[PDB]
């Protein structure tokens, strides 16, 4: 649009010209990580007679109390000025109040939302009630759970390693996303497993070490927020 020569203002818009949410993912398709805005000064005709945005002053609340906190920046180009606010370090999602202010004025507010659509592991099952090493397990039994276990996100979708990464398990990286800790009913023949990062990402996983032959039933336990039940797998580590 254009300033113009108009009557004088009638009422003030706050302008979005995105899609007001701000998307706290590290991968979304396309970028969605702020929020634009405008304020325009308008007469009774609709002609815009005054661009405010470079004028005006946002916040948000001085103390967070929600986990959702953004940054509001005027950020000016090709001779326009663009209030554009971010994502600060939000540790949840939700809506965020801006108030908009011309000197010591309100003019109005507006909510901007952080979502976060990450894939989430939100199913996780196992295949076979039983699994047996063999000499290719090299003495641990992970790399063998894991694909005993088929893990879905949230649109249901599995959730697998690439093989484009030869050094990270996406599908373990799921796992421990999730997972409390594992219990073996014979610690002595492999080892309960209290931290989860001890489930150790690289281009051959390990974690869950043979001590000696035998067979356990190994137990995974889930975080509450999943409301995934407990997995029981029973390993044959054979002599
Ligand atoms: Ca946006
Ligand atoms: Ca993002
Ligand atoms: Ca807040
Ligand atoms: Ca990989």
């Amino acid at each position: 649009v254009n300033v113009v020569a108009g009557g004088p203002v009638a009422n003030y818009q706050i302008k979005v010209l995105d899609d007001g949410k701000i998307d706290k993912s590290a991968t979304e398709s396309p970028a969605n990580n702020d929020v634009q805005l405008k304020v325009y000064a308008v007469d009774a005709n609709g002609n815009i007679v005054g661009d405010i945005t470079n004028d005006v002053t946002i916040t948000s609340e001085a103390t967070d109390t929600n986990g959702v906190i953004v940054n509001a920046s005027k950020s000016t180009a090709n001779g326009d000025t663009v209030y554009v606010i971010t994502d600060n370090g939000s540790k949840k999602v939700g809506k965020e109040t801006l108030t908009v202010k011309l000197g010591t004025v309100t003019l109005g507010t507006v909510d901007v939302e952080v979502i976060d659509t990450t894939l989430k592991a939100t199913v996780v099952t196992k295949k076979a009630d039983l699994i047996e090493l063999d000499a290719a397990d090299n003495g641990d039994a992970l790399a063998k759970l894991l694909a005993n276990l088929d893990i879905k996100d949230q649109n249901g979708n599995p959730m697998v390693d690439s093989a484009a990464t030869p050094n990270t398990n996406e599908k373990l990286q799921a796992l421990k996303s999730v997972l409390s800790g594992i219990v073996s009913s014979d610690t002595s023949v492999i080892g309960s497993v209290s931290n989860v990062d001890n489930l150790k990402d690289d281009a051959s996983i390990s974690g869950l070490a043979v001590k000696k032959a035998g067979t356990v039933t190994l137990t995974l336990v889930f975080n509450e927020d999943s409301k995934i039940a407990p997995i029981a797998i029973t390993v044959k580590a054979p002599a």
